[PDB]
Order: C-alpha cells, then structure tokens, then sequence
C-alpha cells in the first residue's frame, strides 16, 4: 500500500540546507506555498478556457489557510490543477534538480534563502517550519494520492482514501514545536498582507 522513494541527491541536499542553515526570516515559506497554489489555479483556469468540463470536479478557484492548534498543523488548500502520481514522484511537478543547481550557485554568490521561489523550488521552504509535510493531491487525470516526508532522504506515496477533495492540492505542515506562531490568526494575516497581497484568487483564513 505505501511506496518509499529516495530523494534525488540534489533535493536531499536542498532540504538539508533548508533545515540546517541558520536563517531567521522563516515566514517566507507561506508566501512560497500560496504562490505555488496560485500557479496551480492558473493552470486549471487556462485548461478550462477551452474545455469547461475541466471544472466539473469543482468550479470555485480558491486558497484556504487552515490552522489547527490541537494537531499543530497549518494546512494550505487550493482547488488548482492538482498533481498526478507521476508529478508527485517527480519532485511535485518541479524541475527541482536544475532549480536546486541554480539556487545553490545563487547562494554561494550572495543570494539568500528568501529568493528560493525564483528557482522553481519554493515548495521545499516548507521545511523552514515543518518537521513533516503531507501533500494530498487530486488531478482530473488520476486518483487521489498522499505524499509525505520528514526529510532525512526519503518520501512516501500512497493512494489516499481520506476525505475526497474533488480537485487540487492540500499541503499539511506539521509544524516544529518552536514554530507555532504560524498557527496564530494575527501572525498569519500579517504575512498574507505582507507577501501575498496581489494574489488573484480569494485566500480565506479559517478561524478555530
Ligand atoms: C510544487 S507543487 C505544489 N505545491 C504547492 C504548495 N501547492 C500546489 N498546488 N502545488
Ligand atoms: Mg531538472
């Protein structure tokens, strides 16, 4: 039922660097995730422009932010295009090998971790705040899958039989014990307003 894969070496190295480097401006992970969701919502809107049935699995294009203090999770949900099993395994549909290469040269040459999103690997900035990340995804062309990784060089993929989602991606951040400020409503609102003010889809911050 559960398959375990090794990260490619460059992605393991990116993740160690993210986890191990001293770097205080951790809040940017949320901008990077919301941006990835905005990109996914753009793709499904674009397909729907020529085939409206692409939206049978859900017409509303939005992002929800759901903090849960009991489980210590921040979940970002979008109703974007979702990912196939193949996309999930291939670095969550990114060109993570070459983006990691360019990001790491950029760093050597004075860049900082906040510019990670310019290299196509902003997903992995989740590991600034999360000890484990769970991604549940559903693409129109495939079943619902759950990817998961606490870093250390491996990730799992299984068919997900949790709550169906229709279409899109849900990123569940199991936060590090010292990063629970990102479950506080005013902290989340501050970061969305600071870094995500011009995203073109409604962003709903759920209350507890
Ligand atoms: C990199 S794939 C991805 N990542 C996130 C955070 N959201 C979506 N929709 N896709
Ligand atoms: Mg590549």
């Amino acid at each position: 039922e559960v398959e375990t894969f090794a990260f490619q070496a460059e992605i393991a190295q990116l993740m160690s660097l993210i986890i191990n480097t001293f770097y205080s401006n951790k809040e940017i992970f949320l901008r990077e995730l919301i941006s990835n969701s905005s990109d996914a919502l753009d793709k499904i809107r674009y397909e729907s422009l020529t085939d409206p049935s692409k939206l049978d699995s859900g017409k509303e294009l939005h992002i929800n932010l759901i903090p849960n203090k009991q489980d210590r999770t921040l979940t970002i949900v979008d109703t974007g295009i979702g990912m196939t099993k193949a996309d999930l395994i291939n670095n969550l549909g990114t060109i993570a090998k070459s983006g990691t290469k360019a990001f790491m040269e950029a760093l050597q040459a004075g860049a900082d971790i906040s510019m990670i999103g310019q290299f196509g690997v902003g997903f992995y900035s989740a590991y600034l705040v999360a000890e484990k990340v769970t991604v549940i995804t559903k693409h129109n062309d495939d079943e619902q899958y759950a990817w998961e990784s606490s870093a250390g060089g491996s990730f799992t993929v299984r068919t997900d039989t949790g709550e169906p989602m229709g279409r899109g991606t849900k990123v569940i951040l199991h936060l590090k014990e010292d990063q629970t400020e990102y479950l506080e409503e005013r902290r989340i609102k501050e970061i969305v307003k600071k870094h995500s003010q011009f995203i073109g889809y409604p962003i709903t911050l759920f209350v507890e």
